[PDB]
RNA sequence: GAAAGUUCACCGAUAUUUCUUCAAUAGAGGAAGCAAAAGUCGUAACAAGGUAGCUGUAGGUGAACCUGCAGCUGGAUCAUUU
C-alpha cells in the first residue's frame, strides 16, 4: 500500500478499459454514417 | 384641354426553382451512466493483505485483473570498506 482509498478498481486499469471502449465505438460509428 | 387604350424603362408584392445556412422531429437496431442493496461467480485492494504498491505504454484474459519494458516512494530502507 502506498496510496489512499481509491475505490473503483485500480485507476490505471480503469483508464485502459475506457480506451478499448472508445476505440470500439469509433470503429462502429465510422461505417454507420 | 382631356378619358379609355399602346409601347419602353424602373421600383417590386407573390409564386416557382437553385445554392447556402439554422432550428426542430419520427425511428428498426447498437452502446454507456447513475440510483436501488438479503441475487450470482470469484477475492483484486487496505497488515510485507499472504505475487510491496502505484504511474506511462503494448499484448493477453469470464471478471476483479495478469504479463513484458522504463520510472517514482505517496515503502517494508532517512544508516555501515576512512
Amino acid at each position: 500500500g502506498t496510496i489512499s482509498r481509491p475505490g473503483g478498481m485500480r485507476p490505471k486499469w480503469h483508464k485502459k478499459r475506457i480506451k478499448r471502449l472508445k476505440r470500439r465505438r469509433r470503429r462502429m460509428r465510422q461505417r454507420s454514417k
